[PDB]
């Protein structure tokens, strides 16, 4: 039902960014066929058809290629060379389908000294200054889950690459290869900090900047109940609204942007926030522009009115899952279809005509 | 030169996600025209033409609409209702160009109880369980800079919405509205943790999971020089390669996934890593699959061989900036054009035929 209805995607079963990319394509209405090794409880495998094949066997290769001959996009996330050795590399795929967008999802990219090296998110963002910038300044860096390498700088760039290549295809008639490396995507993801560093607006000192926790107006605060609020009152008029809700006199406080006095400012803000519960502040600044919000655990999200009203989540069997994003006014996306039983690869070939 | 060469984008100047989205379109070859209020050192504003109009004025509105009439995409990132009041809302734009992809970039979305409220990244990820999941367990949550709401769950979803809607326009001949809300995108960005929570594979206890710092094999360690390495050795063979490099006898350590003895495991690993400087480990895990990498500060990135050889960065005027991502084999993106002087809006309208 979404805008990608009609798009055919072959996904070679992998882990992390590749399956996430394929999910979003399916989310938006694509026809996604996932080939695995010979009913999943993994909600990420929503919006698929699962088929199986041994790609090291002559029959599996032949069946895979027939599928690929009829697809728009191929997603693979193995080490570079792996698809080549199977006979499913870009040059073999070209011979049967030169309209194909061949999307290669890696951490380190297709070439370079590290291209054959195992790794995970935390490694890809360790090499490009990202990790070093995350966490409190008095302690070692903390990983921002696998949100920045695997997804924000990984699958999301694979998706952009795929969709941009589909635009180009309109006039060239041809596909090509998209090399989406997490080490690259994540760097463009953090381009604002590269831009800020060049102008004296960001330092390499962890935890001492405007957006990393260093600013008392841009951080979390612990409340009376041991729960937290988030404060993001960057603009002076938002900051002023924040001080108001807390019952603090601005004249009695250091100026907002006097970094010399930030520890003094933070102590006053700490004392304020610590005097009531999280839900008290939630109520104080419910409709304000104070940029103060309650910090909800996953298990609490379902109770928040803005989350409910907008149907950001849906109940699948066993728990809430996020609905497709972003939203489309005319070709809206469906509620995702749960994972289903594996189906016969030949049946999909009939459906597609391979 | 990139795959988006030919695409026409009108960007209504704003902050954070919108300008980052426009940048990536520009990066990939789009013809992006930015309308600001009446030459930048913001490297984010690379790959543009900048023009000036007072949109509150009769003549300003008229010129903007003439530009929009010739564009493929419009990006705006103001509060919902703002463009409506200006007379550049979706209903007004449709009258002059129904092929327009109208891309609306917000935190809270177009509708809902919070939709008119101020906020910034830290607020958007505070409402949907993300923030609460970031940081050490013995402390309040830390913001993962503005990487998760503004960009990974923000501009990146706007971009997917834009390019998806363009694909759809191939066959419907028409555009539509993309409502990209950071509270939604970030939720889809963290779908893996929603999937895991449902199967008992992720807990709401901060700092106590596989990918958040709780696992001794997926975290940073401080070295003899006070600098850091990242360890990402999730798979047993990589973990084994890690211990081997450290000269620790496995027989003598707690099992990798015995959570009850994780603190004992961490302490042994801490002692090991602290015995030499970062560059030593740097060297020990050379081309190994041990998933151990050095944690480079921004200012060190330019010295790293894998970074150099792949040209992940380029020297603009004054500092390193990331090259376009992802990479395309046939229609490669150009090195970004630096920000240039504001130009005459009519010269753009002549160029485009408006
Ligand atoms: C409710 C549950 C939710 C689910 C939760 C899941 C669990 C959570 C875990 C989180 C995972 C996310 C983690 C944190 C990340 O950070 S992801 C980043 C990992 N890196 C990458 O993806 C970069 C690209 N990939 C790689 O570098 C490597 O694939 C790897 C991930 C390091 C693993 O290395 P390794 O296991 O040696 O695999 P590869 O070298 O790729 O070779 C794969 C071999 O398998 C074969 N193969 C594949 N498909 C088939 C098939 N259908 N039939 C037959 N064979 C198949 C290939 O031929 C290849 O074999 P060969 O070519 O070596 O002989
Ligand atoms: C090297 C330099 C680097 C540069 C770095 C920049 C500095 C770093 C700062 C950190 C930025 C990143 C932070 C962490 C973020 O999270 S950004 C995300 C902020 N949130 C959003 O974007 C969500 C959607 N937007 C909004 O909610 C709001 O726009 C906002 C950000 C809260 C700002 O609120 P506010 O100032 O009241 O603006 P709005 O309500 O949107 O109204 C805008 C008014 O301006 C007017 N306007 C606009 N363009 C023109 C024009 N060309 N000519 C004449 N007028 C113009 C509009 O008409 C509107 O007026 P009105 O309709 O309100 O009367």
């Amino acid at each position: 039902a979404g805008p990608l209805s009609g798009l055919r995607v072959v996904e070679l079963a992998g882990i992390g960014p590749g399956p996430h990319a394929a999910m979003i394509l399916g989310d938006l209405g694509a026809d996604v066929v996932r080939i695995d090794r010979p009913i999943s409880r993994d909600a990420m495998l929503r919006n698929r058809r699962i088929v199986t094949a041994d790609l090291k066997s002559d029959q599996g290769l032949e069946l895979a290629l027939k599928l690929i001959a009829k697809a728009d996009v191929l997603i693979e996330g193995y080490r570079p060379g792996v698809t080549e050795r199977l006979g499913l590399g870009p040059e073999e795929c070209a011979k049967v389908n030169d309209r194909l967008i061949y999307a290669r999802m890696t951490g380190w990219g297709q070439t370079g000294p590290r291209s054959q090296q195992a790794g995970h998110d935390i490694n890809y963002i360790s090499l490009n200054g990202i990790l070093h910038a995350i966490g409190r300044g008095d302690e070692r860096p903390v990983p921002p889950l696998n949100l920045v390498g695997d997804f924000g700088g990984g699958s999301m760039f694979l998706l952009v690459g795929i969709l941009a290549a589909l635009w180009e295809r309109q006039s060239s008639g041809k596909g090509q290869v998209v090399d989406a490396a997490m080490v690259d995507g994540s760097s463009v993801l953090i381009q604002m900090m590269w831009a800020m560093r060049a102008t004296g607006m960001w330092t390499d000192t962890r935890g001492a900047n405007m957006l990393d926790g260093g600013a008392p107006y841009y951080d979390t605060y612990e409340c009376a109940d041991g729960r937290y609020v988030a404060v993001g009152a960057i603009e002076p008029q938002f900051y002023a609204a924040m001080l108001a809700g807390l019952g603090l006199d601005a004249a009695e406080l250091p100026p907002q942007n006097d970094r010399a006095r930030w520890p003094e400012l933070r102590a006053l803000l700490t004392e304020a926030f610590a005097s009531h519960d999280r839900d008290h502040w939630g109520a104080v600044f419910a409709n304000s522009d104070a940029c103060v919000t309650p910090v909800l655990a996953f298990g609490e999200v379902h109770n928040e009115p803005h989350i409910i009203e907008r149907n950001t989540f849906y109940e699948a069997n066993g728990g809430w899952q996020p609905m497709p994003a972003p939203r489309f006014s005319r070709t809206a996306s469906s509620q995702p279809r749960p994972p289903a039983a594996t189906i016969d690869i030949e049946a999909v070939l009939t459906d597609w005509d391979g």
